[PDB]
């Protein structure tokens, strides 16, 4: 979304308040990946969310590059890199579209060089077909493509908040109209309508996980497929700070037509307290997201 390129998009709050990804998932990715480790490119990298994690959580790469359209996001990524130089000595950031690999050099762009391409919490914004064709043109043989993301969390132990987990994001009088489409609908549906092309990728692996399954011992026991479990301990304040990082929230908050309305993130806190009056706003509780991933090896 162009929202994340706004000069005043709060990329610092994105970095502080957005979820990152668990070691078990990275271990799975490394078990999937075969072969050399010269170059990892993380497209749509944001403020280095997955990029900086991968420097530590995967086996070493000679170089890791995060690319993104947003200068705002890349600047934050660079700030974090510079804070731990190093830990991140082999990580660089580039302003580039997810299908533009010109930063590889005139002699390497579109010449099937990269070992692994990741696209994390962003591929719903892409023309998926155009993106996968570019990835194919930019991966070495049997190079990995790994796409993953998340949406629509619940609090497993607080089913009283399930209605808020609909109304906060999707209230018809609130944030609902502000989600950009079709990206939001694609994300919510776990990119189920977009497929790695079997002419371009093989050993294709797909997973889907509904966070409500955490409430059901049978469903957890019977998963066929190593789900991505994005579980976090958050206070109500921290969850509200995550709301404040949403693209839809940025747009809602800045729309002059909403100037006299109660802030939606603040409303979340107030309404949660009304539903669970024993809960303090600094008590940690578990939140879990719906997730997906798609893995392929370049043919
Ligand atoms: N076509 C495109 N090419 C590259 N980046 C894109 C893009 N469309 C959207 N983006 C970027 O997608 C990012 C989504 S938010 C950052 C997601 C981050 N990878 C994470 O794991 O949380 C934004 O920074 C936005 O600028
Ligand atoms: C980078 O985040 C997303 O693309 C999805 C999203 C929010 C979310 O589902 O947490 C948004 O702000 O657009």
């Amino acid at each position: 979304s162009s929202t994340f390129s706004a000069s005043d998009f709060n990329s610092e709050r994105y970095s502080s308040s957005r979820p990152s990804y668990p070691s078990d998932f990275y271990k799975m990715i490394d078990e999937y990946h075969d072969g050399e480790r010269k170059l990892l490119v993380d497209v749509g990298c944001g403020p280095g969310t997955a990029t900086l994690q991968m420097a530590q959580e995967l086996k070493p790469f000679e170089q890791i590059i995060g690319s993104d359209l947003s200068a705002t996001m890349i600047k934050t990524a660079e700030v974090i890199k510079e804070g731990s130089p190093d830990t991140y000595k082999n990580v660089s950031f580039k302003i580039s579209s997810s299908d533009d690999f010109k930063f590889l050099g005139a002699d390497s762009v579109d010449k099937q060089k990269i070992d692994m391409i990741t696209a994390v919490e962003c591929a719903h914004w892409f023309d998926f077909e155009k993106f996968q064709r570019s990835a194919y043109a930019n991966l070495r043989k049997d190079g990995t493509i790994a796409i993953w993301g998340y949406a629509d969390p619940i609090f497993p132990d607080y089913p009283e908040f399930d209605d808020l987990m609909i109304e906060v994001p999707y209230g018809k009088q609130g944030l609902g109209p502000y989600w950009e489409q079709p990206g939001r609908s694609r994300l919510r549906n776990m990119l189920k309508d977009s497929h790695l092309d079997p002419e371009l990728f093989h050993d294709i692996q797909v997973s889907y996980f509904c966070a409500e399954d955490v409430r059901d011992k049978v469903k957890l026991h019977q998963h066929t497929k190593k789900p991505l479990l994005i579980r976090k301990q958050v206070t109500l304040v921290e969850f509200a700070d995550y709301v404040r990082t949403w693209s839809a929230y940025h747009q809602w908050k800045q729309d002059p037509k909403n100037k006299d309305k109660e802030d939606v993130a603040d409303w979340f806190i107030k309404e949660s307290l009304r539903r669970r009056p024993e809960l303090s706003t600094n008590t940690k509780i578990e939140v879990v997201w719906n997730t997906f991933y798609k893995l392929g090896k370049r043919v």
